């Protein structure tokens, strides 16, 4: 037999960092969950019981903490690049590092209309993520994303004109609820290395912000013909506002809210234009994906 | 053998309701998860296979939808009271109804600084809950709560002066991180029935708001001597602002963020006043509870 | 204001213990999750910022490990009794200890038809639990349970003869699927203290075994008239086989499997006696509870 | 802009099927969760709001039920192949179908040492999965797997000889606990289509069985030098017993059980050879992956 591929590392590394402005007294926290997987000339660990090639996952964990101590952890695209570059530069036999970072929200509390200096709230489970692949001799591949952004619009979504055949029971509609959990990924142009990533650092938060804004505005304002159509419109605008983006990927469930016919009870009218009470469905759900790139 | 106690019903009933202001065009959504458990003279269903006494849980589900269609679903204390009262009034052999409601957040989206008429976002997993017990001849017992309110303060929490003995390894501290998931319950004075509940309807949202505000303000401003001390201060203020409240209960985990000693690495200074990078602990966690009432 | 009730402690304490038979070479593992909540004269921690009365939750955690090191951890009813008794005996101002233990399964692996000496498998998420309340001057209250026992029978369940009114749409049936997650609790007679608990130690595993067996046999053999009826039959037998049990409580969801009408497609026959493909429903679900005691 | 890639479909489709042997009276159940994602000439749904190319996800759901009604659902490799082939054969503009199936366990109950004809138990959360990719003109690509197989061995695992540098704090050990959740995937040689898949149907359950057995036996009998080494030995044997397998992939977390030093308490000895009580760690965890193919 032969090893075709191999990676190993430490997953679910939770990290908190605080920043304290000794002048203002203002504190800022960052919390994330880190995964680092390494690749290289490690095959003999598997086939010959040779642990000499193994950088212990425990040591990988240590490195994460130390790197966070010595470098900024924001924006996460920079921190992930610094951490992955470390492993390939530091170990000769290690040629690729895969760094996944999930950023948790800690939003500054407003008290009495004033921003509080050291108190924070988790104002949703929405995540900001990065996947950073650092490969010896091939630079730094960064995919940024937002996930867990849960939205609903109560009208101005439609779905008619789809294929109808003998498997079809769904009725066309000109007014429905649209709810989804947004997963959006933007892939940056390859960077030659850390110097290039650092030259672009302001672009990372601004583009996350843009992506979020565009996502929210388009969902709220588009009179949606389908999930497919609306998501293309989001991807298009993002690509239009940030030239260093190569592709935008969207993955969107369609979380169904079913009308409930109550006519069997005293002729109660609860469908179509009289629809007021709906049953959210846990499963199944539609799943719509698309990757948009430059033409 | 004998049946000492029995209840049965329908759990995990998801419900959505939309309200449409035909004048403004503004829509407002409500989403909740409902549990209804009934008690009464139903013992023979268990001992004699006599299903005649059973109101099918399927029918309970139907009733929930119909009630939501015909009545306001907000505030949830009122809706739960209406639903529980229905079952005890409608069925002779049913003498108590237990209604649990979890309200999910759907917060109106602001677009371009303007509030959007029909688009919403789940701006956290914080829940607003009610437990409503409706008992034939004993009125309506309501417990209101907020849960899943996740907060963190990065300083102005202390913990020193606790009991030290041969089981103790914890060091006293004058500056630590405090993070918790707030579970807060306020128990209303018993209501004689629906008319009384309706007479108090404005008090329910205002008190939820107050409880939330007090909870947030006190956490952010208290230089906490312990979780115990801070939570008492919250309970006290709530009781002070709403006389129809009999008791306030708080249940607060202490979600530990451990200092990481990096001194073993190039003498890196990361503890005490140099503490910048911390390891959030998933488990174990402290759990602190208290019920405060009127003196 | 005044403190009406208070408890505090350490939750989610994961513990593993190994036992090694140096003669046979056979090893046996135990894994559990422990919660310990204490009550006593601790009110001033809340009202006066007085931490002197607080046994740190960190120390509670330590005590758990030490107790497990020095005592058997099986059966869990004994271990919980030892741990709770410790806190009330050791601290003067602490008058009650609440110990919750969840036991995780680690079942010995059979290899080549032979039992393996030190390898184990998690052969389900079924748990064995105990809740032990140790109260100064009132002895030791133990509730034992099994939970997460998921079963299904594909026929020999019925549900007809229930109440029908204008809220009812459910059809009577003489053949349906019955699936549930079994939660069963048996409450022991109060014990005067540890000596009495130790005198009964063999009864704890045998009764857990009996409860499980009775639960499984009755579910499989009863031609069920309803969930209510079947669960009473389980409770009754358990009470009949173990006199030191005061009450048996059962909590059983009814996890619905809905028939799917495929007649709209080429007249496909998939209901009633032709029912072959079903849609498991995630929610809502029926929830049926009962407490059976001695008559 | 341009669409680079696109797929859409229905996820989280729960399906139950019962088989009844009218001769023996014996019933057999199958429960699974299905995801079907389609690809083809659908780009205009995204860019031109053209829903004519869309096979509604609702219809996909229907098709799943109908296919299960008309075909065997076991082994899942066959059922997934039948379902994916359907979509590409049935719709001209649809050129690929991606079918994911998770099979849930429903193990026949033994009562009184006798197998019960219609009662089942979920004897773990271990899953049997298939991923089936059906691509017009390129045949049928099947990946089979088991997942959620949770095991532990209490001794006969070692980890020494790894790389030590200034990031390393981990100590070498010759005796530790090894616990993991097994995720194992075997990739079949490409099949030309359904006829070929059907010719191999007996090989699918036998190979799942083999993979499981080899996995269990090797974990229990290997005196493990590392996770890497042990998993290679599993992959190798599987490849050796089934020639139609092209590659075997393993993904294995290392779920750490940390020694607890209790020496600070009355000189309690709980480490190294005296190690009896351990603290399972929820996070972080090691993550070890490898793909083994034919040499
Ligand atoms: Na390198
Ligand atoms: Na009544
Ligand atoms: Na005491
Ligand atoms: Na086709």
């Amino acid at each position: 037999s032969a090893v075709k591929a191999a990676r190993y590392g430490k997953d679910n590394v939770r990290v908190y960092k605080v920043h304290k402005d000794e002048k203002t007294g203002v504190q800022t926290v960052y919390e994330m969950t880190v995964c680092v997987l390494l690749e290289g000339e490690i095959e003999t660990s598997y086939t010959k019981a040779d642990n000499s090639v193994i950088v212990a996952t425990d040591s990988i964990k240590n490195t994460i903490y130390i790197t966070a101590k010595q470098n900024p952890v924001t924006p996460p695209e920079l921190f992930g690049s610094i951490l992955g570059t470390h492993f390939i530069e530091k170990y000769n036999h290690i040629h690729a590092a895969h760094v996944n970072i999930v950023c948790h929200r800690w939003t500054r509390m407003d008290i009495d209309g004033k921003p509080h200096p050291h108190s924070f709230i988790r104002d949703s489970e929405e995540k900001r993520n990065v996947q950073v692949d650092v490969v010896e001799g091939k630079g730094i591949d960064i995919k940024s994303s937002l996930s867990g952004l849960t939205v609903l619009k109560s009208t101005n979504s439609q779905f008619w004109g789809f294929l109808r055949d003998e498997y079809t029971t769904l009725k066309e509609t000109w007014d429905r609820i649209l709810s989804t959990d947004v997963d959006a990924t933007w892939q940056w142009k390859n960077f030659s290395g850390l110097q290039e990533v650092r030259s672009h650092v302001p672009k990372f938060d601004a583009t996350w912000a843009t992506a979020r804004e565009v996502t929210l505005k388009t969902f709220a304002e588009d009179n949606s013909a389908s999930v497919q159509a609306t998501m293309y419109k989001m991807a298009e605008q993002i690509l239009a506002r940030q030239q260093l983006i190569e592709t935008v990927e969207y993955s969107l469930p369609n979380k169904h809210y079913f009308e409930i016919d109550l006519s069997w009870h005293k002729g109660l009218q609860n469908t179509g234009k009289n629809a007021e009470v709906f049953a959210p469905q846990s499963d199944p759900n539609g799943l719509i994906k698309c990757t948009v790139g430059r033409s």
